[PDB]
């Protein structure tokens, strides 16, 4: 009954903070993260549809949507929903595949930009569906496979990946889709190769703007305590960018790529193409991880830092949720990225309530000013969006880190970013959690079991098991008209470790040296009775180890 | 200089015990279980040549060959290489499907029998191949994984198939190739979908002497201290069957399948067709996997058994060398069977030399009595094979010890056997094995990390790693002046359980709780001195629990 209520109430966890809302504090800061937190997510789904091969203006629709359903069955408080652009290079595999350029309405689009937003939409459909069918089961609660040193290889390793994706659009040239085991590499040699179609006109622009755009963001972190604001630097760039553009005829007179329609949107939401769901299970497996644990790590580092606890299992419900809504409105894969939790961090914010007038600002955007984007040069977007990934870039320090605590998990951190920068970001994710489980299998039988205490006592550590039976029989053999045993830490065991202790006994009886254990519990005694055929009537499983000893002087 | 000679001597294990054979004590038991072992040998390899889509001819050279190169090569001493009709399962897939039977010379036999026994040679030399690659890298140290139950449901499972896969032969009816992940009840279907087509003469004939070897094997075993010998029923029951067969015409007035030519032999050796061995990558796997961890478990028997010490890797090299060597000579896979060690055990071998004399008896019933075995009914055959597979299938028993033992081993043998007896071996064998790492992972974040001990003393246990370092913050967090850590048994962690214990220290320190490590290693000192940044002019680390005890008093 109450019990049942309770259960429902907490799958809301908005019931949890909205009454509790303090008006006073959480107003102000609230409010400028979420003009800063709309600036970006506007900027970053504009830049990262196109690189999913999709029209930008379903970016928005990806920034707009999502937020409100992770805002109402969410548990982090800076984890703001977007477009993602490591699952969007995911979705773009599919997109091309299954409707490549070969073949060049509801919103007066033209076709064959329909046939690619039904495979984005379809993708995210099964995406999400995914990620709630593995919410119903009890995953989630397994989430400690993942290491840190794991998530942050593969995070640098896909910002390499989206940093190597932009350089078409600093440089100015065109390049045919590349992907592929080694497509990074590729994506080099065909600009090496084409060197002299390199507009100097748009090289120069994209340095100028990096320039500035980096010069800006670091005198405004390094003089903080002066000016106790952020500088919206992003905002007034874009602004004179597309003045100067507009101003001059520098479309025309330089051979320049800008954002080319974005119009009035948000149409009737449809139903994506189930009819191609099977054409699209592994970039709809991809992206269900990928994006979880990306956004799960955020939302953990937020709660340790804030001092509240959050449920690993309510996250997948909440992405589950937010994915299989936002389908229905022409939307590609979301997830949390790191930058928009660093903007929230950096301005100020307390509450989800950023995560909505954001949604607000996008909505007025969609609206209102539209078509007023036209005259945007790509190089901009493309060096706003390579100084953005500043975050992700920087995380190569770790290595110290790693280097001077224990030295394997380098190695397993060095493993897993080259596999990323070769294949991709899923497979990286998964050859670094098999290399991580294969190394914590394989330090077992390569450690010591027993250990000596100050008429022997030998204290046995804790999981006597499969993986460290035969090393254990090992040990004890190798240390030998008395001997106990401590089994205080011993509560993990099984067949084998009782197999193990049983031989030992009877071994240890064939040379005329008697074993005692002093602290066994009764599963274990239970167990040992019955494997052994041990009597009842003879005194060998004591309470303690004084009592061993009391009853060896005797 | 001396190490590599050292080494070389190593990899050669026949050098151990032939310079030390004893003449007085291992001549006689030897000679008597080498005759018994060639009859043992000559029957499954005729019966389990045919399993395998195979002229029964070859299975003489399969019982033959390899057991030359395992006495050189291998270190078990009741090991008998054969047929093993495990691998002959697996190896009739490929054989099967590469020449089907609608398409139906070095030894007179007709075609279509060539390009089966190729691709078999094929199969085994692929399979000896991937055993020697995987002897020259340190697999083998690593066969723990492979746990006690899961090797008997596996075999208990695959005993089922071979007895459900000979009923076509004791009912005398005539049935099409049926295999699959569901062919053990096709079989069924198929059997009973043509019940009058059921011969009678033929399920008399097998039900008589399946009662005759039962009552002869049975009463033997019951009374072995009055006759201190092994009756060679198999031998007399083939005598009298095929005299029966001869002196009457029951091959034409009751329609009987006997084994048909069964030539004189053994031609030049011959290449493998390597260019068909792109197709048969799943099933060489399958036997290199199978095999080799069958041959292992009844190796590591008899070295428990008779107080011998065994190498886990120099066995990967033995059966490796007697498949790639056994396939130029037109042999289906090899490997060790468990009707053999059991025969050696009770007629009381001592080392390999019975392993040799059954090899001169094959060779003289090969050159000799090859067309002797003309008039051989196949319900006899598999009469005995049915009966003779009694060991396997008597393992049904370890359930009881299973469930009065762990309660969990025993739902991976249940699960095990099911799958085993749905898909095939090799699937059962990966299931299992994959069930028990995923059941060992997922049980260390349930189980208590810390330990009380009688200002309060905390005991660790040992493993402290990222899939118990969550639990062990809980652990140490509800257990809450003073603290003292005994380090004691710890001795292994990684960069997860050093981030624990600094941030365990922060917040015991934030909840002005001093805590003081007692037993800390060199390693782990350095580690949490980096990672925390402490500073080495403050008393943390300590030696013993008293000395920290002492630095209270002050």
């Amino acid at each position: 009954c109450e019990d049942i209520i309770q259960w429902c109430r907490r799958r809301l966890p908005i019931l949890d903070w909205a009454p509790h809302y303090n008006l006073k504090e959480n107003l102000l800061p609230d409010t400028v993260s979420g003009i800063m937190l709309a600036v970006q997510q506007v900027t970053q789904g504009l830049a990262f549809a196109v690189l999913s091969s999709v029209h930008p203006v379903f970016g928005l629709y990806g920034s707009l949507f999502p937020a409100i359903i992770y805002a109402i069955f969410g548990m982090g408080h800076h984890v703001a929903t977007g477009t993602f652009a490591l699952t969007s290079l995911i979705s773009a595999n599919a997109v091309e595949r299954i409707v490549p350029q070969n073949m060049q309405s509801v919103l007066g689009l033209s076709d064959f930009e329909m046939q690619r937003i039904h495979v984005a939409a379809a993708v995210s459909f099964l995406g999400g569906v995914i990620q709630v069918a593995m919410f119903v089961l009890q995953l989630g609660s397994a989430t400690f496979v993942v290491t840190e040193p794991v998530i942050s290889a593969m995070t640098t390793g896909a910002a390499t990946h989206v940093v190597t994706s932009q350089v078409k659009y600093l440089l100015g040239m065109k390049m045919p889709y590349i992907s592929g085991p080694l497509g990074f590499f590729y994506i080099y040699a065909y600009v090496f190769e084409n060197i002299k179609s390199v507009r100097l006109e748009a090289l120069l622009l994209s340095l100028l703007s990096i320039v500035v755009l980096v010069l800006v963001k670091e005198l405004n972190e390094q003089f903080k305590r002066k000016i106790k604001v952020v500088l919206p630097v992003d905002l007034v760039l874009i602004i004179a960018a597309s003045f100067a553009c507009y101003c001059t005829n520098m479309e025309n007179t330089y051979g320049l790529e800008v954002v080319g329609h974005i119009p009035q949107g948000i149409p009737s939401p449809r139903a994506p193409p189930m009819n191609i769901l099977s054409a699209v299970i592994t970039e709809a497996f991809g992206v269900a991880l990928v994006g979880y644990v990306a956004s799960l790590a955020l939302a953990q580092g937020s709660a340790k830092k804030f001092k509240y606890s959050i449920d690993d299992n309510q996250e997948f419900l909440a992405h589950g949720l937010s994915n299989i809504v936002s389908s229905f409105f022409f939307c590609i894969p979301s997830a949390a990225a790191m930058g928009r939790t660093a903007g929230l961090y950096s301005t100020g914010a307390k509450t989800q309530v950023a995560c909505l007038i954001s949604c607000i600002f996008v909505l007025i955007v969609i609206y209102a000013i539209g078509p007023l984007l036209y005259w945007l040069p790509m190089c901009v977007l493309a060096s706003i969006i390579v100084v953005g990934l500043k975050g992700m870039l920087i995380q190569f320090r770790d290595l110290k880190k790693y280097w001077n605590v224990d030295k394997i998990d380098w190695g397993i951190w060095v493993s897993t970013y080259v596999f990323t920068i070769c294949f991709a970001a899923n497979v990286g994710l998964l050859f670094g959690v098999v290399c991580t489980i294969a190394i914590v299998i394989g330090r077992f039988p390569r450690a010591m079991t027993v250990s000596i205490k100050n008429v022997k006592i030998i204290s046995i550590n804790n999981p006597l098991v499969f993986l460290n039976a035969k090393k254990f029989y090992t040990d004890l053999m190798n240390m030998i008209c008395y001997l106990i045993l401590d089994c205080s830490g011993f509560t993990f065991f099984d067949y084998s470790g009782v197999s193990m202790l049983v031989e030992v006994y009877m071994d240890c009886k064939g040379r005329s040296v008697d074993v005692l254990l002093a602290h066994c519990t009764a599963s274990l005694i239970k167990a040992m009775t019955y494997y052994g055929n041990l009597d009842s009537e003879k005194p060998i499983f004591f309470e303690s180890v004084s009592a061993a000893i009391s009853h060896i002087h005797s």
